[PDB]
């Protein structure tokens, strides 16, 4: 049965609610982004209207085989009417195709559902600037001050400089980058660009990437592994055993591997600056964990909410324990007292 925080009151609408069977009273199912925790339950047999971005729609059709007659893609930054209610989709600064959704309810209530997001000051100049929000359904993934990490731009700078140094010292080193979902494509794209290489990957992953509307993508990726010195592998293979095994398969073209695991936050963020990060090494294999986040840091989240000044906040993440729920509610009250709304 569908939890309350996935239902939009005053509407026929749910958000990211595909794993509950037919939801009583739902006339339109919204999907914020193509990550499995949110799409869980969709397939070619789904026969209700799904509302989403163009990019999400391309993934639904090609990877999950959802039939075309039920996919309803909407443009970003454009007022749309859905079953008699005005909606707007806004870029979430998450993975490709990820949206926040603004619902303008018949009674005058305005609701913002952030999906998954990485808050940014550029959001303060979207269509949000114009009007008041009564209810905010908030991605609270890192809602505690211990959660700090660098900008995406500092993390990419580190990765480009690390990769370019290693391969310039040893032309026979291979770079490997781990993946398990869409998102974080800048990591492997920026490294391949500095090295003058295409990124090499499986057919299944190439297919995924071709649904993302990335400009000049045919210029940046390939399935011909032999021609590439940046390879993508499943995240579970990014360990000394799985990397050794991979180096076997490269037919003595390479004698060293430098590998990257983009994670979210890890506790080494509490102690170590990005500049100072070092790898784990075994023989001719080194692995760097890099804190490339597609969710808000604590301070980013706080700034966004104190700018928005919502009347009520409903968390969508960390809601399963009373200790988490208490922690979040205490921070929301602090932010409101400090900013005076
Ligand atoms: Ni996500």
């Amino acid at each position: 049965t569908c939890p309350f925080y996935k239902k939009i009151p005053g509407t026929g609408f749910t958000v990211d609610a595909f794993q509950y069977g037919v939801v009583e009273g739902c006339t339109a199912y919204f999907l914020t982004h193509f990550h499995s925790d949110h799409y869980a339950g969709l397939s070619k047999h789904f026969t209700f209207p799904v509302y989403c971005s163009e990019i999400t729609g391309n993934l639904l059709k090609n990877k999950l085989h959802v039939q075309e007659q039920y996919i309803h893609p909407l443009p970003l930054d454009t007022e749309c009417i859905v079953n008699g209610v005005k909606v707007v989709l806004l870029d979430a600064n998450h993975c490709p195709g990820a949206v926040m959704i603004l619902f303008y309810l018949p009674n005058g209530t305005v609701i913002l559902h952030t999906g998954d997001f990485r808050a940014d000051p550029s959001m303060e100049r979207s269509l949000l600037a114009d009007q008041k929000v009564h209810m905010l359904y908030l991605d609270t993934t890192y809602c505690s001050p211990e959660y700090t990490f660098p900008s995406q731009q500092e993390v990419i700078r580190f990765a480009i400089n690390t990769a370019f140094e290693a391969v310039t010292l040893n032309p026979h080193a291979l770079v490997v980058c781990g993946t398990y979902s869409i998102g974080k494509e800048k990591v492997f794209l920026a490294i391949a660009d500095v090295l003058g290489s295409k990124v090499g990957m499986s057919q299944e992953k190439y297919k995924t990437l071709q649904c993302l509307n990335i400009p000049e993508i045919n210029s940046l990726i390939t399935t011909d592994m032999c021609s590439s010195l940046v390879h993508l592998l499943p995240m579970m293979q990014i360990n000394f055993k799985g990397l050794q095994s991979h180096l076997k398969k490269c037919g003595g073209k390479y004698n060293q591997i430098l590998a990257f695991r983009p994670t979210g936050w890890t506790h080494s963020n509490k102690f170590t600056r990005i500049a100072d990060v070092i790898p784990q090494t075994k023989g001719n294999i080194s692995i760097y964990g890099i804190p490339y986040s597609e969710h808000s840091s604590y301070l980013e989240m706080k700034r966004f909410v104190q700018w928005l000044k919502p009347q009520k906040i409903i968390p969508t993440v960390n809601v399963g324990t009373w200790k988490s729920r208490s922690t979040m509610e205490k921070y929301f009250r602090e932010w409101k007292l400090e900013a005076g709304y």
